């Protein structure tokens, strides 16, 4: 991987490993997440960030400060096969004091055709107490030296589906998949749950026969809060809906407690 | 990666991935077991064999017969560091009529030395029926070309790990890790149970100070049989003891043997 020629995005190329594809022979959506954080992480160690998966500079960390996501949108036409080369490029971009936006487009390596496309809203939090601040003058000019400044969106249309307001599943749900909990594959370096299985959790209530007979087109999570490694998990799903879509929920076991809320879009193969 | 000048054994270099590290920032021991896996995959795919993991030929497919890992054995001395590059050679050898050997040898790409090794038994079963078989002679000729004759073994010492006899873990285990169950990422392309899933459960009943202050360097893990995908897991260990442990996977309700396995830690 490497920064472009203007320093103001990242492009590296992956091959698809055999353990990565699932029935279809090709790269599942958590495998496609997990190639746009190693891709997000080279970009924010080729420009001197931190790489633990938050990218502070020298600054936030003096201040205990983290970037964290909001939401994630991942839009795929092809999952790549194993074995085939995937280039991804990335870029971020500031977004005034709300925070900052991490891009993706997914490209076949010999076609150079667009196979997917991704976008993800950050937001900055005090490590410890978990309190939301809007980004300071003083930490926004740290990180716009390595951002474009004209706008450059993965996903430009006017009323697209990455900033719809995504609603809260009422019970009784549809579908669901009870007491799901991490084991230590599913942390990070810094112990916390890695935010690609979040995604693997919300499509575990997605019946068997969906999964066997459509593929997942768009997917749009919602983080609300963190599961903790000794948390257990309930997954609701109900259909709202040729496509089929799905309302998403995510809540602690016990007490019912929202981490997340989603929605799928998935089309008949 | 590519087989090797004389065509006997194959290498790959693989860049260790950000979340591919635990919280040392170096890889963890399910990382290595999925880059063995995958060099592994690679070097059946050179040579015209099976993509998925079960290295059949077509003779082997018109019978139904796939080859299963019957016991793997993993021993490091250093963990890559996420951004390093590994180099992994393997190669595969024939052991009469009880099946084959798959040995790896891993090094640090930029020093050369060997910072880790590891072996596996494979046997010969009906993938419908899960009988064993014991190689029908016309099977070992296919891949007997793409092996090399003399022995090369990963672990040659007269008297070593890899071919320990493991006890059964006797009740009651001293800790244990009860309720885990396989999600849609743990499958393979065939929908059963990646082989990697398991070492990641035996691993789920060490205590987190255990993996806190030491670092695994022997794994030796005995398949029994497999979990399906609506299958629930009970994980339990016991101390035998550097820290050695005794483990045990069953599945929770009738207590049915899937798994069992010995881990030896040195403190940091
Ligand atoms: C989400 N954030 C804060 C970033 O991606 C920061 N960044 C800009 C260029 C490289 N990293
Ligand atoms: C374990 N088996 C059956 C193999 O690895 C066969 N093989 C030899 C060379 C490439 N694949």
């Amino acid at each position: 991987g490497s920064l472009t020629e203007d320093g103001l995005s990242y492009k590296e190329k992956f091959v698809v490993r055999s353990y990565e594809v699932g029935s279809n022979k090709t790269a599942t959506v958590e495998t496609i997440a997990n190639l746009l954080q190693e891709v997000g992480c080279n970009h924010a160690q080729s420009v001197g960030f931190s790489t633990d998966g938050f990218a502070t500079t020298t600054t936030m960390r003096k201040l205990h400060l983290i970037w964290v996501t909001a939401r994630m949108h991942i839009e795929i036409y092809k999952y790549p096969a194993w074995g085939d080369v995937v280039e991804i490029e990335t870029w971020c971009q500031s977004e005034g004091r709300i925070g900052t936006r991490r891009d993706w487009i997914l490209k076949d390596s010999v076609t150079g055709e667009v196979t997917g496309r991704a976008t993800s809203k950050w937001v900055m939090m005090n490590q410890d107490t978990r309190r939301l601040q809007k980004v300071s003058d003083d930490v926004r000019d740290e990180y716009l030296v390595f951002c474009p400044q004209e706008p450059r969106l993965a996903f430009p249309e006017e009323n697209n589906r990455s900033l719809k307001k995504i609603p809260k599943l009422e019970d009784p749900a549809q579908y669901s998949m009870i007491g799901l909990k991490p084991r230590r594959a599913d942390l990070d370096m810094n112990q916390h749950v890695n935010n690609v299985t979040y995604i693997g959790w919300v499509l575990e209530s997605i019946p068997q026969e969906i999964v066997d007979t459509h593929e997942l087109q768009v997917i749009t999570l919602d983080y609300r809060r963190e599961c903790q490694q000794d948390d257990v998990v309930d997954s609701l799903t109900t259909t709202t809906s040729n496509d089929s879509q799905f309302l998403h929920l995510l809540r602690l076991s016990g007490d019912g407690q929202e981490i997340n809320r989603g929605t799928t879009l998935w089309r008949k193969k």
